[PDB]
């Protein structure tokens, strides 16, 4: 749908030891233009 549908594979989290995901972080909002939205990979329990 967007740029890391796959999430970031468990791999992004190469290190921790606990649930890995990965999801979009848009920061300048949305309602103007868009063109402003990336991937990241997160390691929470």
């Amino acid at each position: 749908i967007g740029s890391t549908a796959p999430t970031c594979t468990y791999n992004e989290c190469r290190g921790c030891r606990y649930k890995c995901r990965a999801e979009q972080v848009p920061v300048e909002g949305n309602d103007p233009i868009n063109s402003a939205y990336h991937y990241r990979c997160v390691c929470h329990r």
